[PDB]
DNA sequence: GAATCGAATCGCCGC
RNA sequence: UGCGGCGAU
DNA sequence: TCGATTC
């Protein structure tokens, strides 16, 4: 209802506390003390402000159910109104006479979902409609009761597994109308097919819409003490009414709860100064003790937090506090150029004026919808960056906090970051640069080559392309505005970036003092990490561990080694057959062509594969991807846009096709990374039998009981992994799903344990690059992309030194995988060690050759 | 045990 | 939390 | 397609 101003108490106390003060005024001076605490103030009164607007839209909207200050109140609420609905059956069941008119109604729809649809749209209609009767609300009940009791029969029964591919088209309708509108065709639609029973629905007269809720607000103030009834002009047979009041103590409970939560969401922006630096869990970062401090560590649980007060882990600290005290400023040249294209274009960039049939117009259809909401999403996301940076443009320098993730990458925690997109991370440079020199002079023009897409070739033409292009370049500094050239690349904004600096060393010579941060970007870490580990020679060679005569392509190896099975497969192939294919809803039995592997090979050579279509299947293996997702993948990677551009004529069944390339890539990707491939199944076997409780079937008792994954990276930093499911969750159709010491999911746990694995390890790769940097040479600026290494071109010789040494002294030291097994090897189960897998083979390569390979940029 | 489901992390915006 | 959309890796 | 979860 009306909620307290935090403010006036709790954010004040930031700028008035004089312990932060002190401390923050005893390293950088009182009065950017003053400055940064007031500043913090702003990002607290902003994030209040962002929680008052959308709490007042949902007010409107009737979402107030919706919010976080209403969830802990009907959590606790719910039990008590399924108990009361579910007694009130028996009761009637009992009693002789006629049943109320309610009873029958309230029984085909679940009694949960009963108590949840008349809690939110009581609290709806007692906060948005004015109309607090007991009428408006008791039919508003019962309309929205017959919602989910028509159209969940759809989900529930006749149509469960039909359920499956018209949940993911109505999950994609906004708003209760469309979500309903588009309820109303599939349900006509399965009727056709005599799918829902054959029985259509017949609707309720408005006189029992009213009787539903009039019962469910009795057995609501029945259950709890939520609603009270009141009647006015009691007697009077023409102005007799009745309303309906929340309670206040629970309007209280809710404005208290928001209140308390709209002091707790901040809106993190920059530093004025340098960043606190952290010395244990929380406080880090920003300097004020704020309602919300900073974590160390980005736990879901505040327990998981709780682990890292005891680990010592002193070259952890040390790295984000290097990279926290990394000075940025904000780019002053590319914002006057963002500033006016912005005006102009909705997306700077997305348009530069340069040189079964019912099913397609449907998918277009659903084209222009993505794109519509693609676009406004887009764009606000741009204005708030520019305001970011039009705000900090003046300063000297800014500075960005750090912390992690429960794995251990790093990552920026003001919403300005220098890790967003291509504009964001073109907006800002570093602040403390260095005389460019002849290697930072190079390194700045190899820098600029990669914003333009010119990664794939080695370094000399990499140079030559620059100077190829110098009097585009120059052009595009000199006026951005009347050369669109540097907008037609890449990464434009950083482009441009490239740009300026780049006339700026042609103007003021080799002293020309450059501050831009030259980003060196690992090619593909999981598998570069896994290869290092298991010492793969190939696979090393295909993400460029190994000096190599080119820069390898690895999506182009693999759609290489597709293309030698297509051509032999179009030779010596199976051919077509004729298999008898049942759908068990129809129930028909019916004769559909098989197409062997002759003549699939020869559909895909005649489409011609590149290493577009391989290349999605590659970048997600990292993540556990394997031979089903790649044959989603490729449909609609590039089998679904061939056939709606007029190609994929050859696709004659599209579905065989992507099972076919799907099978192809799998077998090429998995001879390619051995060590990738082995090393994820044996963390995902050991996490198998962590994940199990274990119990004799002739004893039942658990002699073993669920036990999560826990794993040191090898600058210290330990990492919990332990997945956990609710033992209970609903869901409803038209409205929101709501919620009604836990069990670990096993599955989750599979799914998830490779990839954060890996992530734990490039993540305590680019934390020991930032310190061996920092220490071994004079590095102080970074730039940070979990991938991506930058700084000044001065110290990016340097840089490019530094990432190589440290992950051939990681593996040389640490053998991740076995100091793995010496984790959990003491939490198996005695049945458990015949089925663990041993250790992957380690293979011949060479550590020490990835300090002399050029393109493993990491 | 036959039946049934599944096929990485982080942040922002909206419902 | 979930769902939709965007961005980063 | 294929083995873990889950009726
Ligand atoms: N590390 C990553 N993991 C997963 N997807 C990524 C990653 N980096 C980028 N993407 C996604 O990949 C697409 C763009 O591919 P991108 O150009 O970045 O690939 P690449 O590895 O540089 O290859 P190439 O230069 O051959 O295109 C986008 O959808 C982007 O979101
Ligand atoms: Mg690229």
């Amino acid at each position: 209802m009306n909620t307290i101003n935090i403010a006036k108490n709790d954010f004040s106390d930031i700028e008035l506390a004089a312990i932060p003060f002190n401390t923050l005024a005893d390293h950088y001076g009182e009065r950017l003390a003053r400055e940064q605490l007031a500043l913090e103030h702003e990002s607290y009164e902003m994030g209040e402000a962002r929680f008052r607007k959308m709490f007042e839209r949902q007010l409107k909207a009737g979402e107030v159910a919706d919010n976080a200050a209403a969830k802990p109140l009907i959590t606790t609420l719910l039990p008590k109104m399924i108990a009361r609905i579910n007694d009130w059956f028996e009761e009637v069941k009992a009693k002789r006479g006629k049943r109320p008119t309610a009873f029958q109604f309230l029984q085909e729809i679940k009694p949960e979902a009963v108590a949840y649809i008349t809690i939110k749209t009581t609290l709806a209609c007692l906060t948005s409609a004015d109309n607090t009767t007991v009428q408006a609300v008791a039919s508003a009940i019962g309309r929205a009761i017959e919602d989910e009791a028509r159209f969940g029969r759809i989900r529930d029964l006749e149509a469960k597994h039909f359920k499956k591919n018209v949940e993911e088209q109505l999950n994609k309708r906004v708003g209760h109308v469309y979500k309903k509108a588009f309820m109303q065709v599939v349900e006509a639609d399965m009727l056709s097919k005599g799918l829902l029973g054959g029985e259509a629905w017949s609707s309720w007269h408005k006189e029992d819409s009213i009787h539903v809720g009039v019962r469910c607000i009795e057995m609501l103030i029945e259950s709890t003490g939520m609603v009270s009834l009141h009647r006015q002009n009691a007697g009077v047979v023409g102005q007799d009414s009745e309303t309906i009041e929340l309670a206040p103590e629970y309007a209280e409970a809710i404005a208290t709860r928001a209140g308390a939560l709209a002091g707790i969401s901040p809106m993190f922006q920059p530093c004025v100064v340098p960043p606190k630096p952290w010395t244990g869990i929380t406080g880090g970062g920003y300097w004020a003790n704020g309602r919300r401090p900073l974590a160390l560590v980005r736990t879901h649980s505040k327990k998981a937090l709780m682990r890292y007060e005891d680990v010592y882990m002193p070259e952890v600290y040390k790295a984000i506090n290097i990279a926290q005290n990394t000075a940025w400023k904000i780019n002053k040249k590319v914002l006057a150029v963002a500033n006016v294209i912005t005006k102009w274009k909705h997306c700077p960039v997305e348009d530069i004026p340069a040189i079964e049939a019912l099913t397609a117009w449907k998918r277009a259809a659903a084209a222009v919808y993505r794109k519509d909401k693609a676009r406004k999403s887009r764009r606000i996301s741009l204005e708030f960056m520019l305001e970011q940076a039009n705000k900090f443009a003046n300063h000297k320098a800014i500075w960005f906090p750090y912390n992690m993730d429960w794995r251990g990458r790093v990552y920026a925690v003001s919403m300005f970051n220098p890790q967003g997109n291509d504009m964001t991370k073109g907006l800002l440079t570093l602040a403390k640069g260095k005389p460019i020199g002849k290697e930072g002079y190079y390194w700045l023009k190899i820098h600029g080559a990669n914003c333009a897409g010119v990664d794939k070739v080695p370094f000399p033409e990499r140079i030559k392309f620059i100077e190829e292009n110098h009097e585009n370049i120059m052009a595009c500094a000199k006026s951005p505005l009347e050369n669109t050239w540097w907008a037609e690349q890449d990464s434009p904004f950083c482009f441009l970036a490239f740009c300026f600096e780049y006339a700026g060393v042609q103007h003021h010579g080799l002293s020309y003092n450059c501050s831009l941060p030259l980003a060196f970007d690992g090619s593909c870490s999981g598998i570069q990490h896994f290869s290092a580990m298991l010492r793969d020679e190939v696979g090393g060679r295909a993400v460029n561990l190994l000096p190599s005569e080119t820069v390898q392509d690895i999506y182009g190896i693999v759609a290489k080694k597709v293309n030698e099975i297509l051509q032999a497969d179009a030779i010596n192939g199976t051919d077509n057959e004729v298999v008898t294919v049942t759908d068990e809803n129809t129930g028909e039995i019916s004769e559909k062509v098989k197409l062997g592997t002759k003549a699939l090979a020869g559909q895909w050579l005649a489409y011609g594969v590149t290493r577009s279509v391989t290349k999605r299947s590659v970048m997600t293996l990292a993540y556990g991807s394997k031979e089903f997702g790649f044959r989603q993948q490729v449909l609609e990677d590039t089998i679904q846009p061939a056939i709606d551009s007029g190609k994929g004529l050859m696709f004659t069944q599209p579905n065989q096709a992507a099972g076919y390339m799907a099978k192809l890539i799998w077998e090429s990707v998995s001879v390619t990374v051995v060590a990738a491939v082995e090393a994820m199944n044996w963390l995902k076997s050991a996490a198998k039998l962590l994940a199990a409780e274990v119990k004799d079937k002739k004893t039942g008792e658990i002699l073993r009981k669920r036990c999560a994954v826990h794993w040191v990276t090898p600058d210290g930093f330990p990492v919990w992994q332990e997945y956990k499911k609710p033992i209970q969750t609903r869901l409803n159709l038209m409205f929101l799903g709501q919620f009604r010491d836990s069990e670990i999911d096993a599955h989750k746990q599979e799914s998830g344990i490779a990839p954060n694995f890996v992530h734990s390890q490039d993540g305590s790769h680019l934390r020991k690059t930032v310190v061996w940097a920092h220490e071994k040479y004079g590095i102080e600026s970074f730039a940070l992309i979990h991938d991506s290494f930058g700084t000044i071109p001065a110290d990016a010789a340097n840089l490019f030194k530094a990432v190589r040494e440290t992950m051939v002294d990681t593996y040389e030291s640490c053998d991740v995988l076995a100091d793995f097994y010496d984790q959990f090897a003491d939490q198996l189960h005695e049945s458990q060690l015949d089925k663990m897998p041993a250790l992957p083979a380690k293979g011949n390569l060479n550590l020490r050759d990835i300090l002399e390979s050029d393109f493993a940029f990491a």
